[PDB]
């Protein structure tokens, strides 16, 4: 069973993370989700009254509101797995100097980034959307996820296409499968520019009790600025991290 | 109301309860029987929100807990606006429906506290305005009173041996009057304060609690003594324990 109107909750929910949503109307929601005002607007103003949803009456557009913050918070620091993945970030990001992200996988072959870290101190940072979903093949972290499943997910989603997202991305199913046994056999991933121009990540699993991958962490930088030493880094930060969360896991 | 959806309003306080330490793990029993609700309802909403990672499982115990989506809409929401950011809105209401200058106090250490923010009524004409800024003793006036009341009595002890500093005619320096108003305040939930600071100016105060039930903020209304009428202070205090209420929930109180 499925209760359509909780379904509908979560996602608007979901909207109102994304950066061109955050602040929408009522119509540009109904309109986005497929479902008529009067539906929309009985959800939100329900979540509006918890505080899960905020409303501006002066630009007729709603929000995530107050209380989702301490129900974040209390969601990372309540379960032993989260409040230490997340510390860990902070580690890997302060003694890489690149910035850590968390990825987590989800139902419908979706990963969504669970947190990151910027390096501590002053420079540019690279930062990445919280929140934003990725297909479950997509760069560094999909081959981390995809590596350890049984051959049952493998294939499912190779059938489905790999989206090309730049020139980099690899979206011949033959090389996808060699780049796969490799992440079984060195224990990490690297791409470059796979996702975004520019930006090269090295990821590594958090294997759960059945060997399988849910967790991913990752470290991203610049593709024109990353030298040998850097994934070198990247990979004992990581790895020590990823044992460290691992070991919570049970 | 017609807009008012139940089963959406039962997932919020499923998520509202998974969110409590003790309740972090919980069985669908003890939910459904925690939030009076029938069990079945129960499981619909609860696999509802599982299925959209708002909520999870542990097949082996059989207890939910709060799912790892909230996480990052908790860092997306704080982004847009923080709690301060809210509290600050909030007290622009508290502005509106009281006709007074709403202000927010955060304590520091040292026995210090400080005004971050403050909401004049809205309108033209006169009104009262504040330094943002402006750091105080932890003792002074209402506000005051509101951090106090509720630390350990040893920390009253030490405040009142160290001594109270008499800013005007009206302050309270009476050691035994001061800890009959700290209790009153803790009794009440809120404190007012006569020209405790400033000749002419009144105030009313509410503490916010947090996570660990202490209290980091005050909400507290600026007014002239000399214009307060019958059910002015009583609509004060009225507004501000709503907005503190829901303040305090963002603060993670439960």
């Amino acid at each position: 069973y499925q209760v359509p109107s909780v379904a509908l909750a979560a996602r608007v929910l979901k909207l109102l993370s994304r950066h061109k949503y955050r602040q929408s109307t009522l119509t540009e929601i109904a309109e986005r989700l497929g479902v008529n005002k009067t539906t929309c607007l009985r959800v939100l103003r329900t979540l509006e009254r918890e505080d899960f949803v905020s409303y501006d009456p002066q630009s007729r557009r709603y929000s995530l509101g107050p209380y989702l913050i301490p129900l974040g918070a209390r969601a990372a620091d309540l379960n032993d797995v989260y409040a230490h993945a997340l510390a860990e970030l902070h580690q890997v990001a302060a003694h890489t100097g690149m910035t850590a992200v968390l990825v987590k996988r989800l139902r419908d072959d979706r990963v969504i980034y669970i947190g990151s870290a910027e390096p501590p101190g002053d420079g540019v940072r690279i930062a990445v959307s919280v929140g934003q979903q990725f297909p479950v093949y997509g760069a560094a972290f999909g081959r981390c996820f995809l590596a350890y499943d049984d051959e049952s997910t493998w294939r499912r989603v190779l059938r489905e296409g790999l989206k090309a997202y730049t020139p980099n991305s690899i979206t011949d199913e033959e090389e996808y499968v060699r780049l796969l046994q490799e992440v079984r056999e060195k224990g990490y991933a690297v791409s470059h520019g796979e996702l975004w121009p520019g930006i090269s990540a090295v990821a590594v699993p958090v294997f759960n009790q059945q060997n399988k991958v849910d967790l991913v962490l990752s470290c991203l930088t610049m593709t024109s600025v990353i030298q040998g030493e850097d994934v070198e880094r990247a990979v004992k930060a990581l790895k020590e991290s990823a044992a460290k969360v691992s070991a919570w896991s049970g």
